[PDB]
């Protein structure tokens, strides 16, 4: 399933709506970084 | 039904279509962050 | 029908790809604006 | 006759994905500019 | 189905999705660049 989006911000944020949950930080810069455990979540739903 | 469109514009603001209308706004400050609610509404359909 | 495509050029441009027409100006600021009715034509078909 | 993907890159050249094929250049002026055949074909299969 | 998402990141670097890993890399450079046989791969599943 995966993301519905998946952006940047002009800072060089990565942003996701995943689950209709919305989560931002830095990109992943190697396969071993789980990035979706350790993204900040910034909307628990709507998205 | 969520979000139809969901990015950043240049200046880091961020917009979305909801149910046919566009909303623009900060992006959320955490997940307390009712932004929906809060966007400003720029377009009443047709998007 | 809504759009197929809306997003931004760095220069903060709003473009949009509408019933297979490519369109751009700048991005509306209020829900009084028609911004299909104003935004320039830059593709007549084929997006 | 309709993209899969149409968007910019921050140095304001337009990519788009056409069938999968992947193409680039300076985004149209007017709906007079045939832009995906003066497009760069950048990329030819997979995308 | 070719890829999920693809766009850029400010910088312009070139991020996408692809049978649900998430690639990085400098855009194509022409038809002849196998993009993604040399993609850094920056996400092993969930995308
Ligand atoms: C699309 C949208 O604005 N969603 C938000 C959600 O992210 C947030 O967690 C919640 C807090 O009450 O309010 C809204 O539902
Ligand atoms: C896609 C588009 O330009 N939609 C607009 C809408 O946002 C706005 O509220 C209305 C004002 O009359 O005009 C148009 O329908
Ligand atoms: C996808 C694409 O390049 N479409 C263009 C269209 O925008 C333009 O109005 C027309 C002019 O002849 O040529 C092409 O059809
Ligand atoms: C998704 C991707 O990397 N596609 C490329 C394609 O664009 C390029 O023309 C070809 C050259 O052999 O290699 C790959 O198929
Ligand atoms: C969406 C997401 O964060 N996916 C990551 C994936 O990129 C990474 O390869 C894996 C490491 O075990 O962790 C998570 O599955």
């Amino acid at each position: 399933s995966g993301f519905k989006f998946l952006f940047f911000s002009p800072d060089g944020t990565l942003y996701g709506v995943h689950n209709d949950k919305l989560y931002k930080g830095t990109p992943p810069t190697s396969d071993k970084d789980n990035w979706l455990a350790r993204a900040t979540l910034i909307g628990n739903g709507g998205w």
